[PDB]
């Protein structure tokens, strides 16, 4: 028997580059995973451009990022998405999604996709005295593709409704998939996402029901690690909340990665994983791959005498940098875990920082005479506070100091904005603590850098409602 | 009477390209600017292993870059910062930074520069036993390095207190600063940056009062557009508050740019336009920075019809891409305008999204049988909200379409946030003036994805008390 698994390029943003792709290559290989779907939202003679022919140039660029593919039996999957603006009743049409795909295939392309994702529910007049609904078009000309096409083994096909919410009135009952299910052809699988477009957790029931309809297992499409919904989100933590039980009943498993191609080491690794172990622990894959990724990393940059001066005791001490510990790795994926949830460190923040927020008033000013054991509670909670603080700054310190600096540079910005907000509650707790005997204002310097806060955008989150 | 006038690279994070850099010195030249200077902070043999000498693939990029330097004929200056852990009474040091320099100097650099900033104010015991100052050991050290270089034309000096709030416990009374000037040698010139790290306006009296202390005009560091002490925050608006009148008291003018490289365009061309007028209206520097910067957009890509497809009258539309015009470019603008300000027409935005959220009560419950004219005004006030939100989204749209994608692919994040929120903030406006009506909850899909705006660092943002 034959199983999916792989990752999709189909995230918007500025798209990978040969040697990332290369790279990733090699990481599928030692991971043990077989599929890549070409399918990138910004590629313009993928999507918006799709009646395009290749140039020579673009043309050399296939050729080797397929034959580097070849080189490491990884299956590689070509998309097309013309969902956007193809007539269906047209034969010029037809001809030329052919064409395109022959030009894919000369260059020795094995496997094609046609994506009807994120696109309207309507249809021009002349489909209309044609067709007697969309998904009666969509399949015909998916069958009519898969035909001509000569019936490769591999042919995947995302429905437009490729979640539930966009299922109506639900799953079991929605026209829309009963009509695919019928007329589409058995030789191709389809793409699926669950209950939601980001599904928080995919319960077995759900899958069974579109089975029910589709008469075939699916293959998950998961954006359980997506950031194009919300670009500010970065996510390191492990795959979670999928049971190992759909793994006889799916088809494969294909997972959308962040959008910079550095940060998916750990989400590919717990997928492996995820895999392998049922042909499992979150928090244990999660370790594993964290130790694994460890060792990319190398050693921070050091002051190379392979005369050299020596210092003596009265001399300054020559700068020395800390190597990156396993525990920095750990906050930072605490700090950047999840869509829906937060790490146990991160969340144990939140909560000890909104604690202490709360009851400041009891002995900020001119508390003496009030209860000593209060006094005492809230200094220590506010020490391991900032003791917190201090590590999340000397993470990114020692993180700042690595020789292979690819790795932080492709997700600088994130990092740096959490350890200077970091930094700011620290000052802010402080000022707290020094109230009974120092009336100034709360000041960063002389003034309140945190009243800017992120400029429009965060003065605008300012103003959104909250549970409280 | 010569005059510097140009650009620093002295920002944190991922430093610039040779590519970039040579595109920079192009368009220094077009903009009549003469001054460059190297020292980015995340150079590791700039500032934190200056000891290291450089290999030959360094050596052979430096050499490039200055040659280039020359073709265009722009002044390059180096910079080292050996303040981070460098001895003053070692004779070693200074034979390494000789040493340093002298390699420097044999690829055809011909400016140097010292620089002591943000380093700590105490001395080694070995230090403290010869010089009587901190100021003492700098510039001694810096005068010996500049009599060893041949005495440069120009030469910089970079002092540890580079803005007031800085200096203790006043400007005229530092004795860091008078000692400075007292001893320093003639020939070099010292940088400052105005009253503070980001000086928002510079008045003229200040510069007066640090040149009655160094003895000579001072060249001014400004960081008016830098965005590495939050670097969640993109600065695109004109050259503002620096009174032209400076321009003879100053020997020079230098710029610290945004750390994404294409985003500097229109600060850069405003420089030259502010130094051009007096060798001043923001405004109109603005509007001619856009309109300058505007013909690098080109077109957007469109289909190729050099047997070509022409759809009929009931043939669905061909996808068509609107191109970038003015008003896009002067939105994005006031989007990302200053530090300390923003833009007209976002400010504007701002506060009218806050009128309307005060005075939701008035038609939000049971709006039948209360007074007419609040509800007309209210109703028409949020259509012109839902206007300019729309303005935004099309910015945003037709911006992703552009052929020459990279000028938006060093912005990406910045524009993907601000049209998300924006299109959030127009959701929840739609919900507030539909509720007499609709008494459903104001979610987005079946949910209120702004509970995860921002992750952890909005949490934590969220948290901190304003006035406002």
């Amino acid at each position: 028997r034959r199983f999916l698994c792989g990752v999709v390029e189909g995230f918007y943003g500025r798209p990978w580059v040969m040697e990332q792709r290369k790279e990733l290559f090699r990481r599928l290989q030692k991971w043990e995973l077989n599929t890549y779907l070409y399918a990138p939202k910004d590629d313009y003679k993928h999507r918006m451009f799709w009646r395009e022919m290749y140039s020579v140039e673009e043309a050399e660029q296939l050729m080797t990022l397929i034959s580097a593919a070849r080189e490491y039996e990884i299956e590689f999957i070509y998309a097309i998405s013309p969902g956007l603006d193809i007539t269906f009743s047209n034969p010029k049409e037809v001809s030329t999604l052919k064409r395109k795909l022959d030009q894919v295939s000369q260059f020795g392309c094995r496997s094609f996709a046609l994506l009807f994702d994120d696109i309207d529910h309507n249809m021009c007049a002349a489909d209309k005295e044609v067709f007697s609904s969309f998904a009666h078009a969509q399949v015909s000309i998916t069958n009519e593709i898969y035909q001509y096409l000569g019936e490769p083994e591999t042919f995947l096909f995302c429905p437009t409704e490729y979640c539930g919410t966009f299922c109506y009135p639900n799953v079991s009952q929605s026209p829309y998939l009963r009509t695919v299910g019928e007329k589409l052809l058995p030789g191709i699988e389809v793409l699926w996402t669950g209950p939601k477009v980001v599904s928080k957790e995919i319960p077995v029931e759900s899958i069974e029901e579109v089975s029910k309809i589709i008469k075939r297992a699916p293959v998950i499409w998961d954006n359980i690690h997506a950031n194009d919904y919300d670009q500010k989100r970065l996510f390191l933590g492990p795959y979670k909340g999928r049971s190992t039980e759909l793994i006889p009943r799916l088809k494969g498993v294909l997972t959308n990665p962040n959008c910079e191609f550095e940060a998916n080491y750990v989400a590919i690794h717990t997928l492996a994983t995820w895999y392998k172990s049922n042909m499992y622990s979150p928090q244990m894959a999660l370790k594993l791959a964290l130790t694994e990724w460890l060792q990319e990393f190398g050693v921070p940059h050091q002051y190379s005498s392979r005369e050299q001066f020596v210092p003596g005791p009265n001399e300054k001490p020559l700068y020395t940098a800390e190597p990156v510990t396993l525990e920095d790795l750990q906050l930072l994926a605490d700090l950047f875990y999840l869509p829906y949830e937060h790490g146990p460190k991160g969340a144990q923040m939140l909560r000890e920082f909104q604690w202490l927020r709360a009851n400041s008033s009891v002995v900020s000013v001119n508390c003496k005479g009030k209860d000593s054991e209060k006094i005492e509670e809230w200094r220590s909670r506010a020490a391991k506070f900032e003791e917190m603080c201090g590590l999340v700054m000397g993470m990114f310190t020692r993180l700042s100091n690595c020789a292979n600096r690819t790795i932080l540079y492709d997700m600088y910005s994130y990092v740096w904005d959490i350890k200077s907000i970091m930094s700011m509650v620290k000052s802010f707790v402080q000022w707290l603590g020094c109230r009974s005997h120092s009336s100034a204002q709360f000041l960063i310097g002389d003034q309140e850098p945190w009243a800017f806060r992120g400029g429009l955008a965060g003065e605008f989150q300012r103003l959104l409602p909250i549970d409280g």
